[PDB]
Parts: structure tokens; C-alpha cells; sequence
């Protein structure tokens, strides 16, 4: 039976911790600069409690209902607490404590998203009604439909690291959010922390320390680097100038717009992709005419990354190749659907959640 | 003869400027944090420069003194500058200069513990006096204790990485100390660097990337976020609202609690010590009625993990299993022996350093 | 044919984000927190933008230039947007995807150096005429000259990590360039990272998870820590008292200094190469009689670490030992000939690169 590789098992604890980091402090500080200084406090609170409360709901129950087999939708609660996991199980290379740990730490920054930008306008209590109901209901079948043998995944999606479980998915809960800079070097901090972090959450997306991973750790400095000159050049053209906040802005939108792509396309199409995503990011907050324009990023960059990976993957592109008997036309068509999907499910729920929470303990902060 | 496995020399090299990093600059922020800003400066000065110092001792004679081996409380002197360990030589499946380099950072974080608190009330000369006597005549021997085939270990100890060595010890030597917040946002930023680096300490710990790494890496992730949950209920219940200190000290409780028990105990475990310690954290630090109310956090939740652990290692629990022939109640025993021996080691030899500091160059700060 | 070690593979990955680290955002930082408050912004969105540049400039045609094979000065242009880089390609025991990253995090920084203390006085379109010019002509022929089988290597030059392709080649181009602090915590917490980073740019130059690495890990602790007290006793000798720009300058130094011997002296050489480092850094600024100082340290801990490299690399000295039929004598004479090329080479194309930008648009910001 499957054994575990101890390369790879240090590749993805290390990549876990990585993608730890994004959350703490990683968005923490990129909305703490970004918020009203007397907000500040209280919005690193409510993401560091909303993060353990993800963390404890994972381990009950979150992994089990995303990983385990179950239907199209959800898995099963034959994994509750890790019960029924060996400690020497291995999943893939490694073990599966660490897929654990590793798929763990994506719910998390997937939720840091989504509080540190409503944490000024959202009560306490609402909050974490929010995010159990939330987590529970569209982060865990959405990641099972994608990366847990589900009705995505099954239809031959192609999102390496998340554009569709993590950026979507939050930048629609937080736009639904919002529906209902006083310290820029505490801004960049932030994307610095989060463009570092991103290196375990990209490259740890293949599993395993191989040239997959190499591939995607190169695309996304490629990415990232042709985003932040996308961006600023779009900057210059409009506003005249480039801005640090524009800077930051673009490397977060070339690394939303690589994550579904890195680990399928070549370099060149790297590039291009970061380009297409600094551009799209910027006309995206620019149309979006507050912090929740941040979801304007991780929204446009991560549909635009998705259904450029629908073309890029492509060999004739340098691309890794799609799957056999997959055309350009058919991958695209796939694409737009787990898209339209992501955005509708997440839609649905982070609406019944906020309305869940407003009826029990009232949205608007006292 | 023993070879070493790369991946294992990569994991360990990770997991030391992991640990390194909780010091440089993790607890130093911290600090920073919670004293008044007239005295930052200076702190970051003092462990600094103290941290120079540690490192130099410990290549010197302390790897020496604490590894090599000797008698039941300290080792030898045949290791000074590392002279007779051959590049190649191995220790258990890294390069030696791996292990030493690993178990220097620990004593790296714990010094900072103590100086980072200490550094506002005493003078400079007095402080490096402190550490050489302390670091020398307590940490090296208790190290040699725990870890280096002494008393301690000798009789079944269980202390993964370092309640005692680390924690309670430095605990006990800064309240001996203190017996004779400006910056939230900074203080959160350390919190979160010494949260990172903590995968390196305790899964790190393990001294191999395999599943008692894994296991700590999990266990890690669940004390923590079982103690912030914890100790922010014990802080709406009592002052009827969380607060960000609250939060970070809740966050260091579970780590701390964790410390001894990640390698040894089931994720259920972990959850029940996150929770106890975050409470007996906060329970400590109000009973403690200063930046010196740290040292109650990391000597009652060092206390308290490592009491726990005694319990939850055991195999109906969902721990690894205490040794053959090992009772509960016979480990509980030694847990509590090991804690007395190295709360009152620790005291003394704090005490004799901080006189004896304070006879050659005045502790009192000028 | 060759055949990549995941392990190896693993930790290259790992230490290229750690390089990565370095520039983003720890030297934005470093340089943050000591020029003027009205520049910060300005500066740190000109190393954002410039290092997004690096990166690109790096996969379209650096790489290729730098590791291909050439002549003794330059590479090749076969490997555009790295083609003909299969992406299974082994370079030494890792993939050469993960060599072309690493090899382009050290062009990041080298820029990143230069960059964060001209900020102040270049305008904006100025300085990406200087990086495109100055990496071109002078980074990428001396990476080539010196790791990329060029003529310095060719000679047997001892630079492991680049006390010559980083240190002395951007002290010297920042130093052409000055030719024509407010926040301590934050200058501190970017010396804590370029740290922390230093380990992947340091042990991360074996190519591999092996004892070498293992030696550049330790000699890396034990510089730094060397340094940092040799200039505090510099300080406190010379102006009575240690600060904390003074330890920082001294973890810089020694880290500078150990560069190009960590993986080929022993700690007792690491020992010494620091406290001197840490010394002729103190010298050295002092002499320099502004942020432009700060390439006093690198440029005169770059020649002093170049030259030490050529004494303690002897076995009778502690060292890996000097080639079959080469003396330290000839060793010392190759190491000052490849310090005085750097230099030369460095400033010459400087020179024009600051002239070019100055032609074309204007050097002095408007």
C-alpha cells in the first residue's frame, strides 16, 4: 500500500505553514491598513477568533464533510475529530494529517478575506454566525465539488490552487456582505506576507515537492510580477501616476488571477495571465467605484484566471496539456460552468447567512 | 553506520529559521507591543544583542554541555566550538550541525522570553551577566535534563518540545526577575511571527518529517485555536467582551499548554488542552493581578501542558501511548516531578545570577 | 541521466521564498524605516515595481544570459521565456525550474539594494532605465563570470553565496549612484527578516539538503551573531554606549561578511569573519561620514568576507580546503582579483546606466 514520502511530507507541512501565514498576519495587516484606525482592534480580533473558530470547525467536522466520499456535493461524518484516520494514513505521497492540516489552512484564509473586510460594519456575534454557516454550507461543498471528487472535479474543472474555492467563493460572500488608507506600509506588509505565503499555497497545491510544483512556483512569480507592472502601467495611463496602494493591488491581482492556472500553463502563458489580471483588477475596483472594493480583486481576477486556464493549459500554448479526448472549446464551456456555480452557491448561502445572523442577533453593529 | 535523510537535513533546517524566527523579530514585536514606547528601542537593543550572545555561547560550549555526554545533570566539554563532531557525522537522521543549530534557536527563544520583559528595569551590562550565568548553570543543564539523556528523560519524562526547558524555566527565571499596551497592532504582528514559527518548534521537534511531526503540526494548529476560543469566552464572560491582548495571550496559552504534548497526544487532546490552558491562562494572568504577566501565561499554561500531557498520551485517549509498563498514575508522577525540579533549578539559579549581576554591575537600570 | 531529489527539490523551493522574503517586503522595510517619513511610500512603490521588472526581465532573457552556456563573460539566448527547458529538466539534483527561481530571487535583492536608498533622489522613470541597463550589463555577466561557469569561476574563485554577484557588485552601483531614521522598530523588523531570509539565500547556495548546507546554516548563525557583538563593542567603545541602528548594522555585516565562506570555512572561521566584519562595517560607515551608508557595510563587508573566504577555506584552518594545487596564497590573489573585476565592472556599467537614464529622461527626481 501506499507509502509516504518524507520529502514531500516536509515540502507540504512547510507549505502549510506558508498558507498559515497568509491569514496570520498576512491579511490581517493588508485590511489593517487599509480600515479606519479605530477599527483596526477590533477587526484583528474578529479575524483571529473567526480564524480559530475555522480552524475547530475543520477538525470537528469540515475536513470529513469536504474529503470524505460522500456525493457530488458533500462527503460523509466518518471523519469526525480524524476518527477512522490512521495516524500512518497517507493521502497522495503524505499523510494525511497533513492533507489535513494543508487543506485546513486554505478554509482559513478563505474566511480571513471575507471578516477582515466586513469586521468594521458586522457585529461580534453576527460574525460568527456568519462564518460556522458560511463554512459549513459553501466553503466544504464547494472545495468537495472541486478538490473532493465532486460534480466539478468529475466534470473535468481545471482550478490548481483555488480561484474558484477560495477567491470566488469569498469575494461573493463579501460582495453580498457589502450589498446589505490610513497606514500604507502596514498595507504592503500585508501583500508582502500574503505574496510569500502564497508560494506554499500555489506550489503546495501539486502535493508534493515534483515539477509541478516547480512549474507553479515559477508561474507565480511570473504572474505576480506582470500584474503589478499590468496594474501600474493601467495607473499611469489613468491617474497619471503609479501609487503604492496600485502596486499592491496588482501583485494581489496577478497571484488571485495564477492560483486556478499555475500548476497547467506554461510561463508565457504566465505572464500573460498577470498581465489580462492587473488590467481586469484594476478596471474591476475602478467600476466597483471602501476595503470590500478588495473583493472587486480577488471577484474579476479570479474569473478572468479561471477562464484563462480554460485556454492556456493548453500544450499548443505551452501548457501541460488538457485532458485526453478535452478540447480548448469544451475545457472553456467547463470553466464558465464551475464559475457560474461558485458564484451562484456561494451567493445563495452568504445571503442566508447574514440574514440567519440578522435574525438571530442583528447584522449591524451596535 | 546512520545516514542522513535529505528530506528529513531540509524539514530541520526549515523548522531552526522557523524557531529562529520566533526571536528575530517575533517576541521582540511582541514586547515591543505591550511596553512603553520610551523603553522599545532599548528592548529591541537588549534582545538583540543578548540573542548574539546565546548563540555565541552556545557554539562555544552550550551544544556541548547540554548534548554531549556526561552525567544526569549536564554533559562534557569534548564538543567547544564543535571541534570532533565531523561535518558528516549524523544524529538520529539529520547532519549534527543540523541538530545543533535546532536546538540552539530554542535556547535563542528562550532567553528572548525572558530578556524582551525584563529589559525596561534593568541595565545592559546587568542583563548580559544574567543571561551567561542562566543560560550556563540552567538552561544547558535542564536541556541536558530533558533532551540530552539526563534525569529527567532517564525516568520517562515526556516533554516534546520543551514545557520545561523553554517555558516553565525562562517563566520562572523572569518572576524571579520581576520579584526583585502602545502597540496592539505590533503586538498581534509578534504574536502571529512566534504562532508561524512555532510549526518549526514543536512539529520540528520531531526531528524527522514524519507522521510525530505531522501529528504535532496538527495538534499545534488545534491547541492554539481551542486556547484563543477559550480564553475569549473566559474574557466575554468575566469583562463581558474579547479584547485583541486577550485573543494573542489566548493564542500563546494554547501553543504554550501544546509545547509538551503535540507529539504525544490525539487531536481530541489537543482540543482539551487549547481549552484548559486558554482559561487557566487567563485565570493566571488576572490572579497575577506589566509585560511581566507573560511569564503567568507561560509558567501556568507550561504547568498545565505538562501535567496533561501525563493523561493524554495515554492510548485510550487517542494518544501515542505511554511506554511499556507505564501507568498513568506513574507518569502523572514524573510529569509533576519533572515540573518541581525544574521550577526550583530554574529559581535558584535565577536568583544567583541576578545577585550575582547585581554585585558586579548593579541591576537596578541607571 | 540525471534525476531530481524531491528533498532537495523541497528545500530549494522553500529557500527561494525565504530569498524572495528578503526584497519583499524585508529591505523595503529596512530602507522604510530609515529614510524620510514624506519618501517611504514612493520607495517602497519603486522596489515593488522594479522587483516585479527583475522578475520578468529574468525569465524573458536573464536566465538564459546568466546560466546558459556562453563565453566567459556572457551566456546564451537559447533559453527565451525558458525554452527549451523541458519542464522534467534536471539541473545539479533539483529541476531547473526551481534553479532558474532561486537564481532570479538573488537578482531581486541584488536590485532591491540598490533601489530602496536611490528611491529618494531617482525619479521614477529613471531608475527602471538604471535596473534594466544595470541588471543586463552588469548583474547577469557577473552571475555568469562567477556561478554560471564564467571566467571568475573558471579561476577558482570562492564566492558561495555571493559576496561578489550581490554584495560588492550593488554596494558599488549604489555607491556610483550617491556619488551623482523615523522608524527603528520598522528598520529593525526589516534586518529581522533579511535574517531570517538569509538562511535560504545562504544554505539554500549547496544546491541541496546536505552537510554543506548544514555548514552555511551554522557559519550563518555564528557570523551574524559575531557581528552583531564586534560592532556593539565598536559602539560602545566608540560612542559609549550600543544603539539599535548600531546591532542591526551588525547582523547586516556579518551575514554580508559570511556570505561568500559559509560553505566553505568552519565556525571557528564563521567566528572570526564576523567579529572583523562587524568591525570594518562599523569603520566603514563611520568613514563614509544617509541610507547610501548602508552600502558601506555591504561593500566593505563584501571585500572583507571576499577575502577571508581565501584564508579560512584552508583545512588547517577549520575549512572544506582549497582545491588540489592551489594554495591559500594563490587562492587570496584570485579572491582580490575577482573583488577588483566586480568592482570595476560594476561601476562602469553603473556609471552608464545612471548617465543613459539621466540622457533619456533625467536622473534628479522633478
Amino acid at each position: 500500500p501506499a507509502v509516504a514520502d518524507k520529502a514531500d511530507n516536509a515540502f507540504m507541512m512547510i507549505c502549510t505553514a506558508l498558507v498559515l501565514f497568509m491569514t496570520i498576519p498576512g491579511i490581517a495587516l493588508f485590511y489593517g491598513g487599509l480600515i479606519r484606525g479605530k477599527n483596526v482592534l477590533s477587526m484583528l480580533t474578529q479575524v483571529t477568533v473567526t480564524f480559530a473558530l475555522v480552524c475547530i470547525l475543520w477538525v470537528v467536522y469540515g475536513y470529513s464533510l469536504a474529503f470524505g466520499e460522500g456525493n457530488n456535493f458533500f462527503g460523509n461524518i466518518n471523519w469526525l475529530m480524524l476518527k477512522n484516520i490512521e495516524l500512518t494514513a497517507v493521502m497522495g505521497s503524505i499523510y494525511q494529517y497533513i492533507h489535513v492540516a494543508f487543506q485546513g489552512s486554505f478554509a482559513c484564509i478563505t474566511v480571513g478575506l471575507i471578516v477582515g473586510a466586513l469586521a468594521e460594519r458586522i457585529r461580534f456575534s453576527a460574525v460568527l454566525i456568519f462564518v460556522v454557516v458560511w463554512l459549513t454550507l459553501s466553503y466544504i461543498p464547494i472545495a468537495h465539488m472541486v478538490w473532493g471528487g465532486g460534480l466539478l472535479a468529475s466534470h473535468g474543472a481545471l482550478d490548481f490552487a483555488g480561484g474558484t474555492v477560495v477567491h470566488i467563493n469569498a469575494a461573493i460572500a463579501g460582495l453580498v456582505g457589502a450589498y446589505l488608507p490610513h497606514n500604507l506600509p502596514m498595507v504592503f506588509t500585508g501583500t508582502a506576507i500574503l505574496y510569500i505565503g502564497w508560494f506554499g499555497f500555489n506550489a503546495g497545491s501539486a502535493g508534493t515537492a515534483n515539477e509541478i510544483a516547480a512549474l507553479a512556483f515559477v508561474n507565480t512569480v511570473v504572474a505576480t510580477a506582470a500584474a503589478i507592472l499590468g496594474w501600474i502601467f493601467g495607473e499611469w495611463a489613468l491617474r497619471g501616476k503609479p501609487s503604492l496602494l496600485g502596486a499592491c493591488s496588482g501583485a494581489i491581482a496577478g497571484l488571485v488571477g495564477v492560483t486556478p492556472a499555475c500548476g497547467y500553463i506554461g510561463v508565457g502563458g504566465a505572464l500573460i495571465i498577470g498581465v489580462v489580471a492587473g488590467l481586469a483588477g484594476l478596471w474591476g475596483v475602478t467600476m466597483l467605484k471602501d476595503p470590500c472594493d478588495v473583493f472587486g480583486v480577488f471577484g474579476v481576477c479570479g474569473i478572468v484566471g479561471c477562464i484563462m486556464t480554460g485556454i492556456f493549459a493548453a500544450s499548443s500554448l505551452g501548457g501541460v496539456g488538457f485532458a485526453e479526448g478535452v478540447t480548448m472549446g469544451h475545457q472553456l464551456l467547463v470553466q464558465l460552468e464551475s464559475i457560474a456555480i461558485t458564484i451562484v452557491w456561494s451567493g445563495v448561502v452568504a445571503f442566508i447567512g447574514y440574514k440567519l445572523a440578522d435574525l438571530t442577533v442583528g447584522l449591524r453593529v451596535p
